[PDB]
C-alpha cells in the first residue's frame, strides 16, 4: 500500500485564444490514493459550477487533477480550494493569491 498526500497550487490562467476570460484552477498532484474531495470556495462557499476536471495517474500510480472555472476576480471576495484526502487530518484550505 501507498499513500502520498496532494501537493495543492492555486492560481489564475487567460487562455490565449480568449484572453478577457480568466479561469480560476487548483491543480491537486503526486496524491495515492485516488479518493479525494475537491471543492473550489468562494467566501467559502462551494463553487457548484466548476467547468473542468481532468484526473490523470503517472507511471507510479500517483494522481493529478485539474479543476478549474471561469471566473471573473475584482478586490472582492475570497476564493480558495479546499481538499480533503485520507492523509490530511483536517481539510486543506489553500486560498487563490491574486498575484497567482
Amino acid at each position: 500500500m501507498i499513500q502520498r498526500t496532494p501537493k495543492i497550487q492555486v492560481y489564475s490562467r487567460h487562455p490565449a485564444e480568449n484572453g478577457k476570460s480568466n479561469f480560476l484552477n487548483c491543480y491537486v498532484s503526486g496524491f495515492h490514493p485516488s479518493d479525494i474531495e475537491v471543492d473550489l470556495l468562494k467566501n467559502g462557499e462551494r463553487i457548484e459550477k466548476v467547468e473542468h476536471s481532468d484526473l490523470s495517474f503517472s507511471k507510479d500510480w500517483s494522481f493529478y487533477l485539474l479543476y478549474y472555472t471561469e471566473f471573473t476576480p475584482t478586490e472582492k471576495g475570497e476564493y480558495a480550494c479546499r481538499v480533503n484526502h485520507v492523509t490530511l487530518s483536517q481539510p486543506k484550505i489553500v486560498k487563490w493569491d491574486r498575484d497567482m
